[PDB]
């Protein structure tokens, strides 16, 4: 349709129009006394809430253009929190900070692409600073402490976490499921997880936190593509007829009539859920081998002349429950048998020693960790109904704030590390002035989240900013008690993978947009 | 309906405003340092690239006039891209270049006429030029560097490319492949390519790159022009039973029931692309037994009875793989019989022995050729599937890159080989002054692409071309590191293909444009 | 009245704006290849011009706001023109194109102080560089060659200054006057001059020039402050009597009455001037005995119980005629007594001689400068009365250019010396990062005129300045002859004076201007 094209300052006071919209709404949440933001419902009364990510979720722009500039700044954030498990409204804020400042220094007359090599290279020494501010967490004691940290302080948490990890390894892994009474369970189950989301979002089922569980599902392996309904039909009848759900792990599923008919047919009828089978090449074909001994179903490649047409359940395999999400699927209870499961597992280690490289042996022990390792299940038990499904969450939450520390370590909370970082790197230069001043944008950024929390807090954000910044090693302001000091000694500290993610994820999307000269979108 | 006409300058300056838009879209990409364009998008957050061709591509005016001039530009610099693989942003921005000059000119009163011819002789010995300040580019050391070069310096990929050539010939046909691991694979396999594109547009499959992939799809030859699905139903049912996808190669398919419904049915229940055969007349006929021979299938030919109401599977031929794009179908292993192929190749090599005039000879080895030629297969292996998907991009570039640098050599990139031989045009007249104008408005344009880069460094593109233009040879300036030099060491350059096809498809919609009295066009 | 204020960036966009149009359509006249200007009058035709100070004499904008940063930059302009001579567009010029760049800094958040503490060091660093490339102009054959030159290169000219010169000192008063016939004439005469000019504007006579002329006027001598007419009517109708202008030389003549009258009613009936008696305190007292005896006349002093009402004719001096402006008198012709100016001279000789500090000296010296010195008068003859009053312009012209010569020297005209001083300035820096922008600021506007004089030629000035810039000394560009070369050979060179004039004005105006916060005018 016709177009609307807009170019450099015209595009620019577009996109700091909506990005600011998007960031003064999410960050009025932020710390321990952000305040609350009422986002309305059709469906019924208002949500008060102050997670920062529904509020975030909830923005769209009338102006087409401003609302580009905050649909760019949310994807970017997006990601923050999918890789690290939280950040999104940190590299919201700032986003919205660099964006700011680079954007002034280019209508300023400086060129874009060195601002942006400035702005890259001061996030890239600050990173190595994260690195060596972080305080590792690997013994099982500081595993503990963070896990109950996550968990609003509750020791019960830590421990369930630590456990669970000790029980199956700091990169084992561990599912949170509900709990059969008052006590909590924990047990190691033959499992298997690979990282491979569902292929079409509308396969969420009722768990709200974007995943999908399947009770007892049948598993159909297949290494074909399959597009088409028509050589499937047979299996899913027979399914159908176990009244159990499906889970379809093939190379791939085209959306030309089985992802069609799967999600716009199978509503309700059925519960179907489609993802892809792990890595490629030859080692696909290796995996979904695993994955079938695993769960105790065969494999249908048309290479062995093997037809869908023909696959009866028997050549389905089964698990006594399986989530899957965004990027992965964990097979949780595999119905395999255990001496072929054992066999297998032998088998690949006996091709680890007559390797003949590097790449091969890596590989194959990945797998046999996958198939020897098994996935520990934790049973969240409380007194009530009400109480275990909190207590679950929490679980869930201090589980990934807990595998993320095990990963990078943990680091001053508060934004009271990147405004430590920064302090350090003020002698740092680039190629030339434009280059410099980028520099500086990134460092007086770095200083936005804090300021952020303590203006929530009634307080004045740059004389608490300018005492944090002269203060030395993890010292900062602890914005619940308002009194400084120790950071982590207060167990006020983020892992530092979302605090790097944060950092990172923010700079990109200020980078593209200060180096954007062209906008284009439909007429209105 | 109702018509809007706009004659002479009225015209002109619509044509003028429409071009402008597109052109400087696109123009804000080009260079190492380029900057981004956001293009929106409804299906989610919008896409921010740097790829002058995607932005192209959404470029859509309100007015009506406008818009006609832009679509114009447009699809003649696509032309370019076609034909050398690449150089549609510079023919826009030559375009332009062109067009705002010559009808400055023609709105000061010079003869459109005159100052067409001008822009086209200057384009003629231009030409010539470029074809002298060639480097040829055909010994596989001098293939492997342009490879690697066009692959960001990957030395690998030069390497693939050199070999594959070398195993097929410069000019044979050669593709792509996802690998099946760590390893790079390259196998000749039993294949063809014609030069016929698909039918619709709509044909266009999974590759965004504008093409189709087909996995072992059913070829139909059939020499009657098949404008009714009615005779070709029984076959259709078949090829779906299969499940295969399905490739028709007829003598034309007409857009009143069988193209009709081939696209707007089929757009899910059954894969099928449709091209024209090959040739016309009786080669027409000789060339699909070749094909037919090839891919082991047989042609329905009215003239022996055939009735397509009867054509059961085993008359469909087979192939590992098909692509068809705009204007070519590459199948790429055919399931023919390997002595049947070398029995045609020699009964075809015979007639040529026997052959009575230089056509037939001509075109009887072109058929040979084909057959006897193969097609040499790339797999492209790597660590990561991530890895493979970006390499096997990588490839495919330098692919196109490397062919059209054997076709034509190569010459000083950096909008520095046209900004050269315009230096030495300067003494350049025609049979008038108008003429003579005409000649300098292209030897003007040509200076820029250049200009632009430079202008995106933030340096001052006049002084730039001053420089470069009182040096000699292949001396420039590199933009990437803002030195100047000679762009052949420096590794900085441009198959002579793409330069050629731009500027001349550049100078043909300049020409067409400053020839035009009159525009008609829907009211709004 | 109810007024209209505004603050930052609002006033600043306001200012610019201003600066804009009277900068823009002034400098369109800079250069040999000036372009003309078109200025409206009511009383007939419109004047074509191209003299920069008479367009900006015209220029006044609609909008208060604009219009007030227009004024400012005005009148500190024409300092440059009153202090050196000339100057006044290429201030222009230069305050353009600081406060251009300037408020751009300013908006993209630097200090306006630290700014402007920069441009302010640039410009003292500049000024000491030009005078370091300074080329004096002292013996007689150099004043001649400047004199020929500012009398576009009329030999006759630049040897009646350096003859003039010469009998009678270069730092001597000089007059031109209409010729006799033919010849041209030279006499030194028994003269004086002062620098006080005239009270009101409004006693501007036939002199467009902005001065007055006075043939056989009577000088009234009185060291009291004349308030009201009262107490000189008898002179007054004395003075009317004889026919002869008059000439009011007292303390200072207040505008309660005197300069009421003198003013507001004598607009024919009489010819009347007034100016301040020269220096202060006792000096002013001894100075006015210096004038009285030099034109013959006797001081009214009430000290002496001297009453102006008694002050006849006699006590009036005269003078052949009197030239008075906006900051100067000279006495051409004192009618005094031989002996008793020499007796004045030897008394005050006397009196240096028993001076007892150099204060006294310097002072006492000064005053026989002025009366043993005398004025030399240049009487401009021609064939025609016509060529006699053109030429008699160039001679003014010519006078100024050279004093100003004398005083400071020379320096590479056409922009160039203002290009030299500033690639010297390359390495200038300030107590911090703001004040550097501030330096780069004033280097990079010391450029503006020469690229606007190659911007009326319809050259590239981008690649002149970087040429230009690339030399060394006083090598440049000569816009007449569009060739480079070494301009103080190619006889093309401005005062030294009117160079720095030129760039301290702008810099004063363009640092006060950067350095406002709020503008306050009247509502419309």
């Amino acid at each position: 349709a016709a177009k609307d094209v807009k170019f450099g300052n015209d595009a620019g006071v577009k996109m700091l129009r909506g990005v600011n919209v998007l960031a003064d709404a999410v960050k009025v949440t932020l710390g321990p006394k952000g305040r609350n933001v009422v986002l309305d419902k059709s469906f019924g009364a208002p949500t008060i809430t102050k997670d920062g990510v529904s509020v975030a979720r909830e923005i769209e722009l009338e102006d087409k253009f401003e609302n580009m500039g905050a649909q760019m700044v949310k994807e970017v954030a997006s990601k923050a929190n999918d890789a690290a498990g939280d950040g999104t409204t940190t590299a919201t804020v700032l986003a919205q900070a660099i964006i700011t400042e680079g954007l002034k220094a280019v209508a300023a007359g400086m060129n874009p692409m060195d601002l942006k090599r400035g702005i890259d290279k001061a996030v890239t020494v600050a990173v190595e600073e994260l690195k060596a501010l972080s305080v590792p967490c690997s013994d099982s004691k500081a595993i503990a402490q963070v896990g109950t940290i996550s968990a609003n302080s509750d020791e019960t948490v830590g421990k369930l976490i630590a456990e669970a990890m000790d029980k199956v390894g700091k990169e084992g892994v561990i599912t949170v499921e509900d709990g059969t009474g008052l006590q909590d369970e924990l047990d190691v189950v033959e499992g298997m997880q690979f990282d491979r989301g569902y292929l079409s979002p509308y396969f969420i089922n009722k768990p709200e936190t974007g995943a999908v569980e399947l009770e007892s599902p049948f598993i159909l392996l297949a290494d074909k593509k399959i597009s088409n309904i028509r050589e499937m039909l047979p299996v899913l009848e027979a399914v159908a007829k176990a009244g159990k759900p499906l889970l379809i792990i093939a190379e791939d599923v085209e959306g030309e009539a089985l992802a069609t008919a799967v999600v716009n047919t199978i509503r309700g009828i059925v519960k179907v859920a489609a993802v892809k089978a792990p890595g490629f090449g030859d080692r696909r074909k290796a995996m979904l081998q695993d994955i079938a001994t695993l769960t105790g179903g065969t494999v249908i490649s048309e290479e062995i002349g093997m037809e869908l047409e023909k696959a009866t359940l028997e050549d389905l395999g089964q698990a006594k429950r399986v989530v899957i999400n965004k990027d992965t699927t964990t097979i949780i209870d595999g119905v395999g048998e255990e001496a072929a499961i054992q066999g297998r597992v032998a088998q690949i280690r006996q091709q680890i020693e007559e390797a003949t490289s590097d790449y091969d042996r890596e590989k194959l022990q990945e797998r046999v960790a996958k198939l020897a390792g098994g996935v520990a299940v934790i049973k969240v038990g409380a007194a009530t109904e009400v109480e275990m499904k909190e207590k679950k969450a929490r679980v869930e939450d201090a589980l990934h704030a807990t595998r993320a520390a095990v990963e990078e370590g943990v680091v001053a909370g508060g934004g009271v590390a990147l405004i430590r970082v920064a302090s350090k790197l003020a002698d740092l230069r680039g190629q030339n002035e434009d280059q410099n001043v980028g520099i500086k944008v990134a460092l007086r950024a770095m200083e936005a989240p804090l300021r952020q929390i303590v203006l929530n807090c009634g307080e004045e954000p740059s004389v608490v900013a300018n005492t944090v910044k002269g203060g030395d090693g993890n010292y900062g302001y602890n914005a619940a008690t308002e009194e400084y000091g120790n950071m982590i000694d207060m167990g006020i500290l983020d892992p530092t993978k979302v605090t790097r993610s944060a950092l990172q994820y923010a700079a990109s999307v200020a980078g593209l947009m200060i180096t954007t000269e062209c906008m284009v979108t439909d007429l209105p």
